[PDB]
């Protein structure tokens, strides 16, 4: 858990601006997420520079902040960023689109909370870095390092099997090895999760988590929250399955009770 920052292109303060190119610029540390609102290929990929001339070349979210989840409009920046990183994001605000959403705007009548020319939108995102390894597996076959039981390190995983030991208030997760049709069991981890050999609402036993995934595939790591007071110890399990054998790995989480202060 972190700030939650925002880009929302579709405000007056950008369609309605003069300039050619309007700005949002967001200051982010480790674990924060971004939401991107654009009226008009990012996340899951995005630009290394901020000029369209020099550097057009992109790169995958996760080539850039390993770690990283990318859900709907939403990133989860990585628990652990190596470098500091700045990356772009850009939106193309044509008259044809702000003359749209301004009669979409209209439905606000008031300014209460939510509980022309032509331009082009930038989000301009900085990403601060950390020291501390991501606690959890890494079922990847890789030496990137970014989790504390990677595959790669002899006597982290045994038996295709990962144990981590979480505390309340932890970040926990693990990222399964990367494909295009892999997934998670059960499917709704961490909404659901294998307790005691049955499919199990984790709510039932550690109410107040929260958890960071990607819905439609085993792509992007997963992670969980523990919440500041666990009753008792449980033993909870989630799996990367794939038509791969090689890439069928379990992670086993051990959390222990308490209340942190
Ligand atoms: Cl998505
Ligand atoms: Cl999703
Ligand atoms: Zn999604
Ligand atoms: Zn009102
Ligand atoms: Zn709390």
């Amino acid at each position: 858990m972190g700030k939650s920052h925002k880009c929302d292109f579709t405000k007056e303060k950008y369609l309605l601006s003069g300039e050619k190119e309007v700005s949002c610029e967001i200051d982010a540390n480790p674990a924060d997420d971004i939401t991107f609102i654009c009226p008009n290929l990012c996340f899951h990929t995005v630009n290394i520079a901020k000029n369209i001339n020099q550097n057009k070349a992109t790169m995958s979210i996760q080539d850039l902040l390993y770690g990283s989840v990318v859900y709907g409009n939403t990133l989860f920046i990585s628990p652990y960023v190596r470098t500091n990183t700045p990356f772009y994001c850009f939106c193309n605000l044509d008259t044809v689109t702000i003359q749209k959403f301004l009669k979409i705007n209209r439905f606000l009548k008031d300014d209460d909370e939510l509980s022309i020319i032509s331009k082009r939108g930038i989000m301009s995102v900085f990403v601060r870095s950390n020291n501390n390894v991501i606690k959890g597996c890494d079922f990847g076959n890789n030496n990137k390092n970014y989790f504390s039981h990677p595959i790669s390190v002899a006597g982290k995983v045994n038996n295709k099997v990962c144990k981590i030991q979480g505390k309340p208030g932890e970040l926990v997760g693990f990222k399964c090895a990367f494909e295009e049709n892999g997934k998670v069991e059960p499917p709704n981890c961490f909404d659901q999760v294998l307790h005691k050999n049955k499919v199990t609402d984790l709510k039932t036993l550690i109410p107040g988590y929260a958890s960071y995934t990607n819905k439609h595939s085993s792509k992007y790591p997963y992670y969980l929250k523990i919440p500041h007071f666990v009753n008792e110890q449980y033993t909870i399990q989630c799996k990367c399955k794939s038509n791969n054998a090689q890439n069928e790995y379990t992670f086993e989480l051990d959390i222990q009770p308490g209340e942190s202060e």
